[PDB]
């Protein structure tokens, strides 16, 4: 049976669907003036995605940005996501430089969850998924593909190894090039969450012809979905107020 | 290509709204109708097997006359579901036969629903009558017990279309999460390989909901809402259904 994942005191895997939306700044500036605007979206859990940031090699500036973010946004859960560019990111770092950012958004004490992808490294994840756990940060371990959409069974076999790596939540993106691809990847939720998962599962079919399964995570077994504020951090995101909209008429119909 | 009613076309943007509208008594269909007056829909379709008196053919037109007094900017689609497909009573072939003739060339109508298991001939020669007189014809199925194989679904709506339908539609049960998904991959199917014309497709119950909402991108041309009542399983409320297809249109 699936255990749920509490974090910052929100709890993910009951009810309907969790709304994560996108914080992305280059300087702390922006960082600032992003955090400012997003106070009052609805939304339960705020991911950063540091790779928008310029220069992330600086510590001293991750972490002032970090706590910037923590002392603006006080009421949800925050998750340090760096999305590398070998899986769509902003920016390019060493295996080395990207373990050492995620190793040090963990001891800062700041942070509630961290994104690890998938296929890093199985050392290297193993090591900083225990290095988490230790601090009491959770893991939502990713992949992505932006350009096509693996076949059902792959797709299963990537969300399984996430959970054998240690991952709190595991969580796919892919990229529909028909129609068919969206049920595609609707199938490998369902599969997946029926046979194989004992704790919350994330999955997305990106574009707005994938957009249906952002809204039907309650049915099929993905228990978030990304929603934007002003700009999508990924395509096929949609406003969180609409998102919410709909999220809320499925948890009642 | 598109089916226009009126001046609602059908295969075109956002799939439309169908309402059913039961009442047992005239004075019952009025009572909705006047209730519907307000609701946002598109088609009223009049669920005729509701009606207690449908072999009184005066009462029948009276009952149709008072709708379309009421509602008098949607097209109505008159609509016996036979016992047989989960409707309210059972009538032989050749009352229901003649019960849709009888609607055809009342012009009271602008659509009639023809179950495509009634008997091809019987099917051939009502089609042919509507069209003679300016009548769409929605040719339906459903199954409250479960979801045939996708093929099997996707010959069901060939089939309609080679009986002349306007407006080809299926409605499946699921049994499970992959039911829906079956249901959904049959759409696609018959959308991308076969369909010359709109189709209407839906997964019935809470769990198939999915299929109701996303019509654009699947394929299916219209979804059936609730105003208080629903007329299947899975219905939702006709403005939250509104408020979601918009959504999804606006994406
Ligand atoms: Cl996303
Ligand atoms: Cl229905």
């Amino acid at each position: 049976a699936m255990k749920t994942v509490t974090v910052r005191d929100l709890v993910v895997g009951e009810g309907a669907p969790k709304i994560i939306v996108s914080l992305m700044g280059k300087t702390i500036t922006d960082v600032k003036s992003e955090a400012l605007a997003y106070r009052e979206a609805d939304f339960d859990i705020l991911e950063w995605r540091v790779d928008h940031f310029a220069n992330v090699t600086t510590a001293e500036s991750v972490l002032e940005a970090a706590g910037a973010i923590r002392e603006i946004i006080t009421d949800k859960p925050l998750l340090f996501t760096f999305r590398s560019a070998k899986e769509g990111g902003e920016q390019a770092l060493t295996t080395g430089q990207y373990i050492d950012l995620n190793r040090a958004a963990v001891d800062s004490g700041l942070v509630d969850m961290i994104d690890l992808e998938l296929f890093t490294g199985d050392d290297e994840v193993k090591a900083t998924v225990g290095y988490a756990h230790q601090h009491n940060v959770a893991v939502i371990m990713s992949n992505h593909d932006f350009h096509k959409t693996p076949a059902a069974e792959e797709i299963v076999q990537r969300l399984r190894k996430m959970q054998e790596l240690g991952a709190d939540i595991p969580k796919i993106a892919v990229m529909p090039q028909t129609k068919a691809d969206v049920l595609t990847l609707l199938t490998a939720t369902v599969e997946m969450q029926e046979r194989y998962a004992d704790r919350p599962i994330i999955t997305m079919s990106m574009s707005k012809t994938g957009v249906i399964s952002r809204l039907a995570g309650e049915v099929f077994g993905s228990a978030a979905t990304f929603g934007a504020v002003k700009k999508a951090s990924a395509p096929g995101q949609i406003s969180v107020a609409d998102l919410r909209t709909v999220l809320t008429i499925l948890h009642q119909a």
